[PDB]
């Protein structure tokens, strides 16, 4: 009778929105929704060498029939415009998707004398990075080391090299102008296997990075993976959803 | 289309919207939306004394049914804030408004890859206020006069229009002193006239002029004395009307 469905428990999904109110006003139109039946909802903003994702917790979705299929469509919707932001409303007191042909997903909202309903086209032709769990170097962050990494970064543009230490444990930031910030290994910086390793990223990536991960306002697992290329991988969460970024070298 | 469905025709509307802009962005939480089988689109503003009103050309519209029934809803909606700032996109396709329940309209719109419809609760604690075709003083002006009034205005205060007989003037005076007063000549034109004073606030005056102005055609002004002594500013065009009807402060 019914489709599949996929719906957001709401008291856990408006308290995940407000604190992403920051981020879900600065996304652009290269931004991606897709809705899986995990249950799991992931935003997804591709650039240059830089990809950040958000992936809200199981804990703040519903999903009625697992045979749901996948569903990818833009943020940037042709009438509505932001879409997550759109879902950020305080009204909200129904938030659900359908599965109702292969094409397009149906979105139902609702609000105390209101209900809409659409169907945005589904993009069949995007991939999601992952976190490959293999990693060289493995730095864990005190939420208010990233501060000061922000309040360094905070006049922007130009690059910064990452590098890590190995004996002692040391994570060291330089940047194109000369200036460096560094830390060693004290009770405000973990050290989960830092042999020497160095990147190299666009500044600007990495201070946007640094704000995506700053609204959890927990701490950040900062880690250098030397597989393919060397990629920098950058991620904080929360009980509600989880802040992933990738930067690869310039 | 089973049932009644109210559709708008885009190329007409969408040059209409684009010419109201300044107006569909400045609406505020108390305008609502009319839809009648006139067919009829209707935008009211209801505030302290003033009353504006913009009225859609029916040759915006096209109506399936005339058994339509009257919907009115709020223009400020639940999760899409401005509904007629979103009517003002340019990516529109597709814009109807069907009939299915008397407790609320249903509208449909369209875009490339996407299409959506909502309803909304329709309010039935309003009316919209109309024309009264008595009018004791009834005084044209060309564009160029209100182009004249207002940049003269744009500098509180209780603007006091005074009209007199014979032969024919309009004045316009200040709670400063200035004048700005015109004879019965090309650029304005004298029907009915009489020995009439009203004063109107100044703020709603100036937006009443800002309003019309958008027409860039000449404004009507009338002076009804059926009632209370209303003041009445309209300007039309072959897409819509801005119409405007103001009142006396009370003591």
């Amino acid at each position: 009778s019914e489709p599949p469905t996929l719906a957001l428990r709401l008291k856990p999904y408006k308290t995940a929105i407000q604190q992403l109110r920051s981020v879900i006003r600065a996304l652009k139109e290269n931004t991606t929704v897709t809705f899986l039946p995990t249950p799991s909802l992931i935003l997804q903003t591709v650039r240059s060498h830089c990809v950040s994702k958000i992936t809200f917790n199981s804990s703040c979705l519903y999903i009625t029939d697992k045979s749901f299929q996948p569903k990818t469509i833009n943020n940037s919707t042709p009438l509505l415009g932001n879409f997550m932001y759109l879902t950020s409303s305080k009204d909200l007191t129904k938030f659900y998707v359908q599965d109702i042909s292969d094409l397009s997903a149906k979105i139902s909202m609702c609000a105390p004398d209101f209900n809409m309903e659409f169907s945005s086209a589904c993009v069949h032709g995007q991939d999601i990075v992952r976190e490959s769990e293999n990693s060289a170097v493995h730095v864990d962050l005190d939420f208010g080391v990233v501060a000061d990494l922000l309040k360094w970064i905070g006049p922007h543009t130009g690059t910064v090299q990452i590098l890590v230490h190995a004996g002692p444990p040391a994570i060291k930031f330089i940047l194109t102008n000369g200036s460096e910030l560094e830390f060693t290994s004290n009770n405000r910086v973990s050290f989960h296997g830092v042999k020497n390793m160095r990147i190299n990223v666009q500044l600007k990536n990495f201070y946007q990075t640094l704000l995506n991960c700053a609204v959890t306002k927990l701490p950040c697992t900062l880690r250098i993976v030397t597989e393919h290329d060397t990629l920098l991988y950058v991620a904080s969460r929360n009980g509600l959803f989880a802040v992933e970024n990738f930067l690869t070298e310039e």
